[PDB]
Order: structure tokens, then C-alpha cells, then sequence
């Protein structure tokens, strides 16, 4: 009688009522127990929804007390029920937790109000897809007292699972990875083929368009750096942690406390003073040359660029030479070949990378490497080896990645900051515990692990089994699973790389830069269109496009430097590139979002970011002046 039913004509009136579920499925580890039921009444024949219900009333808990009832008027001639759990806390996964049909055919003697059935009938939940697990039992109530095969795929075409838990099709007839559907008929006569050629032109065009930033006693502690101040003054400084000194830090302790230059983080002269200090000693061969066959770049390359007995030989100038041409070798073969290789070591076909969670165009090391392929150490090392020749030539690299990754290359500590661009559950989960109390959670120190089709349970420290979490040491817990989740999966692997790097480059001389600062540097600095990322912006809780606060926001945006800028690209999206078909596609965890404002925390705040949603949370400020410092100084101090 409360409502909730257009159907009317000869129609009659049922209840259904939900009660719980008990011993639901999950897998996260946590368990991510934050469900919500679809009811969908509708005809058996033709299967159109006639009644949409949703309910989420159970958070944080793996049983939810679901006791709801719904009236609706239909005919239990012809119609059937379908109650579809899902999980609203398992993005990037499956989170089909469960589907149920009810047929309406039983029809037994129901009296609502006037009996005492008493029932609450059970029953199991159904997979719908082999990518779904379903565990207990659902509770239901039905009353009536008133009357009167997955699709085929194109030959060499198979779909993956990534350990994130979402898909992509591989296909092996052209050694490429997607995300949509297996293409359909390839019919590829000259059109389909050339869209794989206009790509590839159209890339390659963006690849020449990013500049490089130059183009735009004796050893020092790393992340110290050298200064010159007006009147011939020479000043250290230290870009780990901020602090301005004017005599050399080596043994002139008691020549301290002077004064200093404000502190400034510069990357032009942060640049120039790496370049001056990397140098080539003693002797080498005055010609490294090398042949390649385009289709074999990645191929023939592992042969010749590893197999070399000392790394001397490739601090030389490099010479490439592809079949049938003759070209002249003015610096751009070089960068042409830079750039194909990136584009193939690149792929998650060799499975050597995989693309994050944050996003969808960047890439990250897998964790499950050593299944897809044998030998992971030696690929690491000669992609260790590209990028260490890459950054000592100058050239540029077409490899993006995470923060995390460059954040360990510099040997730097893990926070869950770090794992929030690697996977959003666990990221979501860990924040959930840090803020709130665990007990509700009532997880203790185990891990569940499935491997060769049988679970087992393993300890992050002895006794863990039998000591539950609680206040006062969450931080530990965290912190280890931190360590399980991540920087131990990976530490040998990246391990790999990071001696491939600094077998070319000295690796004291990299501390100097930050996180934020090596991305630009492998990469490139790339170019952003003002213009069209306005036009691209959404605004809400009161931020008009007009508002002062989004006025003086964009002014201070135009009014900044390219590098400046990027910084604060790179700040809020995670990734310091684009999309080559605009501001349009910029991908979320949760599928495509704009760049969103956000009205946030009170005026005397630095403004936050969210990569997850590419969110920047902006206070409101009163003049020009402050909003400028204001964003300037979350800018350089983007962490």
C-alpha cells in the first residue's frame, strides 16, 4: 500500500521479502563485504524489466541483515524474479557477487499478516559467468493472500585475466593486447591495415612533438646540488628535504646557520648540473653501430644490446643502421629507433608490464611475470640497459609508469599514497582501516592464497593466526600488507632493472631528482592545450564557470610555466601525458572522468588531488594573490 507498483490492470498483488544472506563469497582478502541486491521483476517470455529495485542498507559486513519487503502487482502467469547481488566495493573485479531466479509457478498458500509461516526459504546462489564465484545462501519470503556460453573468437584471439581482475583480448596472429571485443571479420584488404599504419603515423607525429628539457674531493651526497647566487656567490643545497646551505656540506660542520637563499626547486639547472657531472671516462670504441630488421627490432636487439661483455661500450655514440635503407643518420634513426623499440618492449603481450589501475594508458611491472614468462630477469635487465642508454644519450623513451615505480627506482619507502596507483581496493581498504576501528572488519593476521586449484593460509608474522588485529597496531598490519601486496611481489624484478640502469648510469646521481622528476626526464616534456583542456573541465558543489575562484584558477593556470604546468598535470591525473585525441579521454579508475574541481577543506588549506577520479579539491580563496601562492605551493610540494 505504500506504492512501488505500475503494472495495474489485471494484475496480482504478491510480496516478496528478503531476510539476509549467510557466509557470502568474496574475494579481496579483506573481503570488501559492502553488497547491494538488484530485484528485477519481469515476464518469462520476452525478458523486459517491468520492476527495478535497488537496496544497500549493510556496510563493512560479510552478512547483511536484509529484511525488505515489496509489493508489486503483476500476474504470476507468465513472470519471474531476479535477484542480483553485487559488490559496490570491487572495482576493477568481477563484482557479480551472485544471481537468483524465482519462478513464479509454486504459487503456494500464502497469507501475509494472518499466518505464521515462520520459513524465510533458502536458496543458492548462481553463477551466471566462469568469471564469478558464489558461496551461501540467500533468504526469501513470498506472499499472495488478495484476490478478487561465452561468444567465439576470431582464430588466434584468447581473453586474460590480469592479477588486477580485469580483461583483455590478446591476439596472437598480430602479437597485440585490447580491451574491447575480439575485432569482427578482419576483411583487411587495405582499410583495416592501414588503420594500423595511420596509428602508428599518427604516434609517431606525437612522439617528435615532446622536447626534451634542455632542449627547451670531487663526489657530493645524493640530492645535493650546486647553486649559483648573484655577486659570484656558490651555495649547496639539498633537495632532499628543503634546505638552503652556503658552505659545502663535506666536514664543514661547525660553518653552519647562514644566510641562505630562500629555497627554489628549478629543473632546468637541475638538469644542466646532472649533464656536467655524468661523463665518460678512459677509452671506448668511437663507433657503437648496430643492424636491425624492423620486424625484428625487439628481437635482434636482445642479442646485441645485452650480449655486450662491458656497459663502457655503450656510453659511445650510438649508430643504427635498418634494412633496405640508406638514410642519413643525423640523431633522428636513433630517435626512430628509440622510439619503435619503446613501442614494442612496451607491450603486455610479453606480459613484462601491465597497465595500471589509476588508469588505463600506463604501465606497471606484473606481479604474476614469472608465470607468463621463464626468463623475466634477463628482458628486465635489457630494458634496464635501453633505459639507462636512453637517459645517457639524451634521447627520449615513449615509456610511461606509476609513481610507485619511479619512487623505488630512487630507493624510496612505500605508502598507501604509493599503492592508490597500483590497485584501488586494496588502496580503498587500507584507508578504511587506517581512519576507522578494524574490529568491525574482525580480520586477523592471515592471508588467503590459491594456487594450482588448491587455498592455503600463510602468516605475515609467526603466531599471526591466532592474534587478532585491534587499535595500536593497525600501522603494522598495513604496513606488511603493504609489503605482501606489493614491494615484496616485485623487489627481484625491479631489483633486475634498477642494476640494468646503473650499470650504465652511476645511481648516486639520480637521488637528486624526486618522483615527480624522472618521469619528465625519461619521457620527455611533453605540451598541454590550455585551451581545450577549459573547455574539457567539469565543476561542482557551487563552482560556477564563471566563479571568481575558477576565474583566478585558470588565470594562474595559463599564467604558469610548461614545466609548472605538467608538474601539476602529472599532480592531479598521475601521468604527465594526454591523450593523442584530447582531454576527452582522460580514463579514471571507474572508467572516463574529466578533469573535476572540487569545493574542499577550509581557506587556510592546501588544495588536494584524487587520481583515482582526477579530482583537484580546491578551497575558496578571497583575492588572486592567494590562490597563485596557494597552488603554487601544493604544486611543488606535490606529494
Amino acid at each position: 500500500v505504500y506504492g512501488l507498483s505500475e503494472d495495474e490492470g489485471e494484475s496480482r498483488i504478491l510480496r516478496v521479502k528478503v531476510v539476509s544472506g549467510i557466509d557470502l563469497a568474496k574475494k579481496d582478502i579483506f573481503g570488501a563485504s559492502d553488497p547491494y541486491v538488484k530485484l528485477s521483476l519481469y515476464v518469462a517470455d520476452e525478458n523486459r524489466e517491468l520492476a527495478l529495485v535497488q537496496t544497500k542498507t549493510i556496510k563493512k559486513t560479510l552478512n547483511p541483515k536484509w529484511n525488505e519487503e515489496f509489493y508489486f502487482r503483476v500476474n504470476p502467469s507468465n513472470h519471474r524474479l531476479l535477484f542480483e547481488v553485487f559488490d559496490e566495493n570491487r572495482l576493477t573485479r568481477d563484482d557479480f557477487l551472485g544471481q537468483v531466479d524465482v519462478p513464479l509457478s509454486h504459487l503456494p498458500t500464502e497469507d501475509p499478516t494472518m499466518e505464521r509461516p515462520y520459513t524465510f526459504k533458502d536458496f543458492l546462489l548462481r553463477p551466471r559467468s566462469h568469471k564469478s564465484r558464489v558461496k551461501g545462501f540467500l533468504r526469501l519470503k513470498m506472499a499472495y493472500m488478495p484476490k478478487n556460453p561465452p561468444p567465439p573468437l576470431p582464430p588466434g584471439w584468447e581473453e586474460k585475466v590480469d592479477n588486477l581482475g580485469r580483461t583483455y583480448y590478446v591476439n596472437h596472429n598480430n602479437r597485440t593486447t585490447q580491451w574491447h571485443r575480439p575485432s569482427l571479420m578482419d576483411v583487411s584488404s587495405e582499410s583495416d591495415n592501414n588503420i594500423r599504419q595511420i596509428n602508428q603515423e599518427a604516434a609517431h607525429r606525437r612522439f617528435r612533438s615532446r622536447r626534451h628539457i634542455s632542449e627547451d674531493l670531487g663526489p657530493l651526497p645524493p640530492g645535493w646540488e650546486e647553486r649559483i647566487h648573484l655577486d659570484g656567490r656558490t651555495f649547496y643545497i639539498d633537495h632532499n628535504s628543503k634546505i638552503t646551505q652556503w658552505e659545502d656540506p663535506r666536514l664543514q660542520n661547525p660553518a653552519i646557520t647562514g644566510p641562505a637563499v630562500p629555497y627554489s626547486r628549478e629543473f632546468k639547472q637541475k638538469y644542466d648540473y646532472f649533464r656536467k657531472k655524468l661523463k665518460k671516462p678512459a677509452d671506448i670504441p668511437n663507433r657503437f653501430e648496430m643492424k636491425l630488421h624492423r620486424n625484428n627490432i625487439f628481437e635482434e636487439s636482445y642479442r646485441r644490446i645485452m650480449s655486450v661483455k662491458r656497459p663502457d661500450v655503450l656510453k659511445a655514440r650510438l649508430w643504427i643502421e635498418f634494412e633496405s635503407e640508406k638514410g642519413l643518420d643525423y640523431g633522428g634513426v636513433a630517435r626512430e629507433w628509440f622510439f619503435l623499440l619503446s613501442k614494442e618492449m612496451f607491450n603486455p603481450y610479453y606480459g613484462l608490464f601491465e597497465y595500471s589501475a589509476t588508469d588505463n594508458y600506463t604501465l606497471q611491472i606484473n606481479p604474476n611475470s614469472g608465470l607468463c614468462n621463464e626468463d623475466h630477469l634477463s628482458y628486465f635487465t635489457f630494458i634496464g640497459r635501453v633505459a639507462g642508454l636512453a637517459v645517457f644519450h639524451g634521447k627520449l623513451l615513449d615509456g610511461f609508469f606509476i609513481r610507485p615505480f619511479y619512487k623505488m627506482m630512487l630507493g624510496k619507502q612505500i605508502t598507501l599514497n604509493d599503492m592508490e596507483s597500483v590497485d584501488s581496493e586494496y588502496y580503498n581498504s587500507l584507508k578504511w582501516i587506517l581512519e576507522n576501528d578494524p574490529t568491525e572488519l574482525d580480520l586477523m593476521f592471515c592471508i588467503d592464497e590459491e594456487n594450482f586449484g588448491q587455498t592455503y593460509q600463510v602468516d605475515l608474522k609467526p603466531n599471526g593466526s591466532e592474534i587478532m588485529v585491534t587499535n595500536e597496531n593497525k600501522r603494522e598490519y598495513i604496513d606488511l600488507v603493504i609489503q605482501w601486496r606489493f614491494v615484496n611481489r616485485v623487489q627481484k624484478q625491479m631489483n633486475a632493472f634498477l642494476e640494468g640502469f646503473t650499470e650504465l648510469l652511476p645511481i648516486d646521481l639520480i637521488k637528486i631528482f624526486d618522483e615527480n622528476e624522472l618521469e619528465l626526464l625519461m619521457c620527455g616534456l611533453g605540451d598541454v592545450d590550455v585551451n581545450d583542456w577549459r573547455q574539457h573541465s567539469i565543476y561542482k558543489n557551487g563552482y560556477c564557470p564563471n566563479h571568481p575562484v575558477i576565474q583566478w584558477f585558470w588565470k594562474a593556470v595559463l599564467l604558469m610555466d610548461a614545466e609548472k604546468r605538467i608538474r601539476l598535470l602529472q599532480f592531479v591525473t598521475g601521468t604527465s601525458r594526454v591523450p593523442m585525441n584530447g582531454f576527452a579521454e582522460l580514463y579514471g579508475s571507474n572508467g572516463p572522468q574529466l578533469f573535476t574541481i572540487e569545493q574542499w577543506g577550509s581557506p587556510e588549506k592546501l588544495p588536494r588531488a584524487h587520481t583515482c577520479f582526477n579530482r583537484l579539491d580546491l578551497p575558496p580563496y578571497e583575492t588572486f594573490e592567494d590562490l597563485r601562492e596557494k597552488l603554487l605551493m601544493a604544486v611543488e610540494n606535490a606529494q
